[PDB]
């Protein structure tokens, strides 16, 4: 599954999607292409269901005739009118019951052949529909700025700290002068481009950030979550876009798997096929993992890095996920304030939002030596978009419930707490002195009380 | 290069290798096969050097003749005695100068062809020699127990704590009752077999162990080392046996790379092509990485796990590596004594040692509910075996040093400090109560002062 079809089949729902597509500067016609694919698919299902019923009628009629010792019949030849009728889904059981045993057996095989053919048609139509659904964005929140370009379109909502201060050395220069980061040929000749070795104080800092970040979420009611770093192709497909396979994900062999780009992928996949009847309290996870990105100076943008993630699974009702989004961006803000890092928070414009996000806040920290705001955090409300793909249902789940006009799904949200390597770059720029890098106060107990890491 | 040929060319050295092969239940005839392949290889090189000098004689003679405006000559035909002479490495420079310009040009091409043919023979002999060298074990330490079967052949060196202690639930049962470990279909259907999810308190313990282990080694003079988790095929080949590519290493694609099975792999590979004139102080690295093993209940043996590694690069002189091996197993012992885990230390028998190890100590912790000693640590002295493969030289170069006749290489050792998931399994068995798992005292400051993680 990619998206639930229910909204597309409703006139009001289809218009809500079309409007969201226009507001995202995306194609509204994708909604119409999905409805048409679904109409063709529903036709194969109608015929399959009708023909499965007629196969059971054939079997029961043969059984009745064999019991009554009725002669098997003159021929197995099916009347062309009968063939035309089951191909059009109009063949009545009363007409099937007029056939002899020989014809009922032939018809049962003919109907089974039709079902096999229709299943192949339905598979091709599901593939077409699913490909179209991948280009459908989540329904935008009403507060999303309407713009195509990030540069002009994003809205700065909040700022913190001294965002105009300048510093001498950038993170690359500082990490070089510490003697604690090696990105030379000694590393790239063994591990490929953009690979690195961290040593000494920088490793102590990395661990101090992992542990401080995890404790920071534990204190706020998140459950630590350590995932597998591998996902199979099928499962990865449910939590990643097609474009992520070609540009971002490494393939692992030795049954093909993919390395995770963030703990958001295995945490969302962990809820696949789940059904929470009620979520009086939301599910809050503190994901901890290495992240691997194909990405198709220094350690600002690398293939391998640690990240502490906020992940929330909540009720889809009473706009609760919107309250969680505000709490999650606030947590990322509080975290950066605790490190004494200046920043701004931006509300991402409609044209720049990834398909799963109904709204996204980025926290961009100030890099005083680089002289720029740089993204450290992304916090998104994915509402029920990922839940439809992984099939994570919500609501009453009782015996006797029929094909419900409205299937409810959980809401899911994800947000960076700390992308470790990039935070270390930001810390190095903001805490540099002539002697080295001052360790932010809150991190000192997490790294043996060390107050500064010195230039070599 | 697999091994340096120098020890095989020495009669005493070759006898030392043959004896070590017999004492390891390996083939001593491999030594004689290598000597023979090297004898044929030296013949190709003698002939290559002779013909290279002869090519220069051709170039100089053609040069001198054209400067003296001498005519080309009557023929390009090479006298049969000239061809026989260069094919046997007996062609004299005086016999070459007697040839005309046309013959000298023909001879230079013929000698170039012979050099190309000799290079193909030399490469095939290098491949044979290297394939044989792969079945040559490191020279055994004289204290290694002589036996084939690890089950009965290892020698118990030391024991600590109550190694007969019994406990109620095993690590799998404990981790399940905690509600903090998931190895069910919810994980295996998304990440493959032997994959897992850790939650809550067990993640806090996982981080507490990583941080305590790193500080433990920092306090003992080790430099933290965070590596790339990928290595290219060429480089991985220098730090892994061919059996490891088949049975242990995952392949990564997106040049083809391999996931590291241990930080020992990238740390050793980091010293490739290096040369240390002296190591008055050794190089000590505290490796920190996730480890990935194909392995072709619970989290005792899984594909993905964290490990803190001890890695030492030292002088090959005065058996200094042997003092380091003692310090390294003592460091692992002191670590498990600080955690209060009972164990035994074993000296691994000759037949069970991997080819790189001259000697190996395993620390096998006592699992009181499982009722067994289980390997938590391996400490190996690889002497110069890995340094020959990665070309990590030591001391003076041969040329211009009358007293230097041997190519010296650094000594390398590696030893587990803490294999995090297996240590958590051990702590769970040893620290269980009716209410949960008591946190070892040393780890409490590393996990928010938590005294116990409670059953669900
Ligand atoms: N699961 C969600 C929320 O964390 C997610 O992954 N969003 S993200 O923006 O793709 O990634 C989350 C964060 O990861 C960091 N990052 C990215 C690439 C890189 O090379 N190094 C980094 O440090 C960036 O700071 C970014 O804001
Ligand atoms: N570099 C050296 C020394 O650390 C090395 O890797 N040796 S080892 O024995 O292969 O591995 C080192 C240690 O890794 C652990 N391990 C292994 C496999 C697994 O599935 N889970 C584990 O926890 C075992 O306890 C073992 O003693
Ligand atoms: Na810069
Ligand atoms: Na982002
Ligand atoms: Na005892
Ligand atoms: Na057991
Ligand atoms: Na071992
Ligand atoms: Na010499």
């Amino acid at each position: 599954m990619v998206l639930d079809i229910q909204l597309f089949r409703d006139e009001t729902g289809a218009n809500i999607i079309r409007e969201s597509q226009r507001r995202r500067f995306a194609d509204p016609d994708i909604v119409d292409a999905i409805i048409e694919a679904d109409k063709k698919w529903r036709r194969t299902q109608f015929l399959t269901e009708a023909s499965k019923k007629l196969i059971n009628i054939c079997s029961k009629a043969v059984g009745a005739k064999k019991k009554a010792k009725e002669a098997d019949g003159d021929t197995s030849e099916i009347p062309p009118q009968v063939k035309e009728a089951y191909e059009n889904g109009t063949l009545k059981g009363e007409q099937v019951e007029q056939l002899c045993v020989l014809q009922l057996k032939q018809l049962s095989k003919d109907l089974s052949d039709q079902v096999a053919g229709l299943a192949k048609e339905a598979q091709q139509l599901e593939e077409e529909r699913d490909k179209l659904m991948l280009n459908v964005g989540n329904i935008l929140h009403e507060s999303v700025p309407i713009a195509q370009d990030e540069e002009t379109g994003n809205t700065v909502v909040r700022t913190f700290g001294n965002t105009t201060k300048r510093a001498k050395l950038n993170h690359v220069s500082i990490m070089e002068r510490l003697g604690m980061m090696d990105t030379s040929k000694a590393v790239t000749s063994m591990a490929g481009g953009r690979s690195y070795v961290l040593k000494g104080g920088l490793v102590q800092l990395q661990v101090a950030l992992v542990s401080y970040s995890l404790d920071f979420l534990v204190k706020r009611g998140y459950t630590p979550f350590y995932p597998p770093f591998f996902l199979n192709r099928d499962v990865m497909g449910e939590v990643a876009q097609l474009s992520q396979f070609d540009e971002e994900l490494y393939q692992v062999s030795g049954d093909k798997k993919y390395l995770i780009a963030t703990s958001e992928m295995p945490i969302a996949a962990y809820h696949r096929g789940r059904w929470f009847t009620e979520l009086k309290e939301p599910l809050k996870y503190a994901g901890m993992s290495t992240c691997f990105r194909k990405e198709a100076l220094g350690i600002f943008r690398v293939h391998q890095f640690d990240k502490i993630e906020q992940f929330v699974v909540c009720s889809p009702r009473q706009e609760e996920s919107w309250r969680h989004l505000e709490d999650m961006i606030t947590t990322s803000e509080e975290f950066n304030k605790s490190l004494g890092l200046p920043y701004r928070v931006v509300n991402i414009c409609s044209g720049a939002l990834n398909n799963a996000a109904a709204k996204k806040y980025d926290l961009e920290a100030w890099f005083p030596a680089s002289g720029a705001f740089r993204e450290l955090v992304s916090c998104s409300n994915c509402t029920d978009y990922q839940s439809q793909s992984v099939n994570c249902r919500y609501g009453p789940n009782l015996r006797g419930t029929a094909a419900q006009n409205v299937k409810e799904y959980c809401h899911m949200l994800n947000g960076t707490l700390c992308a470790i390597t990039r935070t270390m770059c930001c810390i190095c720029e903001n805490y540099q002195t002539e002697e080295g890098v001052v360790i932010p106060d809150v991190l000192r107990p997490y790294m043996m009380g060390i107050e500064m890491i010195r230039f070599e």
